[PDB]
């Protein structure tokens, strides 16, 4: 592969998009570097006919994945470098959720010294007023909408806690209350709250001392946490959504062990308390998906008889109400010339992207900086 030996150094990159979107058509331009030995790209792009009719977001994935870093267990898989100089032909379907489509085809290959990416791109079927047309999506901003799902979650939690504070607080007063979330004798809720589990978990008096600051009636620590879940959700750093993952782990932990205080040891079936644990898998479950955007995975395997690659996977875009916009990928790619290829085992591309704004730019822009790299080939036994 002379082409990957294209490839050491920094190469200049051109890109130059031609679209129609529902036939409100545009051109983009886009200079930059690019660094195969560490799999960093720098771009800036500016749209060159005026206001852009999509968001920014949309179109990374169209706007060079021979620049990706290939580790040394990989080299014979890269298929992207060893198609060069001649290039490839890379081929997208990108299917929006309930809205339209991008069908795009693009040329990748050396002019000069320079690796260029012609595109034309088409898009039909999308609605006026939906996420793409209507530039609702996110471009880069620090604060966010929580959602509305994230919004009943963490509410529902807060006045669950509230009211097993009250709960608890009552049957210590008069140890003949009963609350609404008592029914019966099956059902039960002043026995669980004010029994030795109900503070500090039943573990810290053990641990730290019954003066500690930390025996706290556990729905004090319910309030803590949907309240910080709740913020964190309207935070967009990669921080907020470590601590959003980490926080919520301890949550699923502390409702297994309580649920199985609940049953086994004390024998009563709460329904605040289950529900309390339901809340807290599905905040485990969003904690997952918001701390895996970070990363996006392109799945590719290879394609024989036509001499190239394919590629799958997804984006989900951040939209302004605090919902999230899914895009399957659908890619191929066939050289352009002849000579040999590399035709790679299946693996990945792990690709990272940070989108920004030239503050001195006039014209409708995007400032992108990229890390790829690949993985997925299993070892050398
Ligand atoms: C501060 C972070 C606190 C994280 C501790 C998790 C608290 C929790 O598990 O939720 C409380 C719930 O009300 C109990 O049933
Ligand atoms: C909060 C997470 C609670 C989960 C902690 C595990 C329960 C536990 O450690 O119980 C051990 C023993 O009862 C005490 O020394
Ligand atoms: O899950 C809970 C539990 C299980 C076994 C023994 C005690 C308890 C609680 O204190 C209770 C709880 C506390 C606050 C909000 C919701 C639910």
């Amino acid at each position: 592969s002379k082409g990957e030996e294209l490839f050491t150094g920094v190469v200049p990159i051109l890109v130059e998009l031609d679209g129609d979107v529902n036939g409100h058509k545009f051109s983009v331009r886009g200079e930059g570097e690019g660094d195969a030995t560490n799999g960093k790209l720098t771009l800036k792009f500016i749209c060159t006919t005026g206001k852009l009719p999509v968001p920014w977001p949309t179109l990374v994935t169209t706007l060079v994945q021979c620049f990706s870093r290939y580790p040394d267990h990989m080299k014979r898989h890269d298929f992207f470098k060893s198609a060069m100089p001649e290039g490839y032909v890379q081929e997208r379907t990108i299917s929006f959720k309930d809205d339209g489509t991008y069908k795009t085809r693009a040329e990748v290959k050396f002019e000069g010294d320079t690796l260029v990416n012609r595109i034309e791109l088409k898009g039909i079927d999308f609605k006026e007023d939906g996420n793409i047309l209507g530039h609702k999506l996110e471009y880069n901003s620090t604060w966010g909408s929580p959602g509305w799902v994230r919004l009943a979650l963490c509410l529902t939690g807060l006045v669950l806690s509230l009211y097993a504070l009250h709960v608890k607080a009552a049957r210590a007063r008069d140890r003949d209350y009963r609350a609404l979330c008592d029914v019966g004798t099956a059902i039960s809720c002043s026995r669980v709250f004010s029994s030795r589990w109900g503070r500090g978990f039943g573990l810290v008096e053990h641990v730290l001392g019954q003066d500690s600051i930390l025996n706290q009636s556990n729905s004090i620590f319910g309030c803590i946490f949907y309240t910080l879940q709740l913020l964190l959700g309207c935070l967009r750093t990669r921080w907020a959504s470590v601590l959003m993952l980490l926080s919520s782990l301890v949550s699923l932990a502390g409702s297994v062990y309580l649920a199985w205080i609940l049953f086994f040891v004390l024998y009563d079936f709460c329904i605040v308390c289950i529900t309390t644990y339901a809340i807290n898998v599905s905040l485990m479950w969003l904690s997952f998906r918001k701390v895996q955007e970070n990363s996006h995975n392109v799945y590719i395997t290879a394609d024989k008889q036509k001499n190239g690659i394919k590629a799958n996977f997804k984006i989900r875009h951040n939209v302004e109400d605090g919902s999230v916009q899914l895009a399957d990928h659908y890619q191929q790619n066939t050289p352009i010339g002849d000579g040999p290829v590399l035709l790679p085992d299946n693996h990945y591309l792990s690709t990272q992207s940070v989108l920004s704004k030239d503050p001195n730019e006039k014209r409708d822009h995007m400032v992108l900086l990229e890390f790829v790299t690949a993985a997925g080939i299993t070892h050398h036994h």
